[PDB]
């Protein structure tokens, strides 16, 4: 049942690979960023709301108030995703996406265009392990316990 | 067989986590970094190469051109670790350690002080999953492959 599927970049893999885990979602995303501008990956996690995901999303707050970010946050927002800025860590570095409640995407790949063409970068959707995907929702919990809710 | 474990930063698993993973290392250790400066780690690395375990590795040549960097890729050189800097990428942004060709870290976590105890931070190894390792070892490879020999 377990499995788990790798992409690269800039080969490309890794965005598709990253895409796929959202589109995938068929009850609920929960994710934390660093950096938060790539507009496909918005289009992705809207469409996932629309779909009726129960979307949630907590971002550093420091390094997101450049004007792609906030294009980017504003979108998130307006589509009524629950999102949150967390400052209380110096770098709210991770880049993980929790699918399910039982699938974890996590790697060195940003929510960026930089991280999906540019940079070489490694993404792994860890499938159905119930055990490591709570696990990884108490980290996503106890930082979107802190964070400062982003209306729109 | 196939198994993961999860560590986080701050509070101090993922570095732990990290460690184990390369403590473990029998036959191979295969790494990519970007910020390359953590000197625990950088201590157990060449443990394992004192254990014979074969090591090499490629991180970032643009981020790593500060004190800390030097001083760990000359104690890293120094200690018969074959060691290269890549710059073919605006950034070679993976966090990767492949184990004995069967083991996979990979996570937000760089290999520093500041990842292992200030930001927030999740390091994952995906043990025994000699699939998943291979094609690591290529994306590992293809970057070395376009590396600068660091020695000392």
């Amino acid at each position: 049942e377990p499995s788990v599927q790798v992409g690269y970049s800039p080969e490309g893999s890794a965005r598709v690979l990253v895409l796929s885990a959202i589109d995938s979602a068929k009850t609920s995303i929960r994710m934390m960023a660093y950096s938060f501008t790539a507009p496909d990956i918005m289009k992705a996690l809207v469409a996932a709301k629309k779909r009726g995901v129960d979307v949630k999303i907590v971002i550093d707050e420091r390094g997101n108030t450049g004007r792609a970010s906030i294009a980017a946050m504003n979108y998130i927002a307006n589509s009524g995703i629950p999102l949150r800025t967390d400052s209380n860590f110096p770098i709210q570095h991770d880049k993980v996406i929790i699918v399910d409640n039982v699938t974890v995407e996590t790697g060195s790949f940003n929510f960026t265009k930089a991280a999906e063409t540019k940079n070489s970068e490694n993404a792994v959707v860890i499938w159905n392990m119930p055990k490591l995907a709570e696990s990884f929702l108490e980290h996503w919990q106890d930082r979107w316990n802190q964070g400062r809710d982003y209306r729109s």
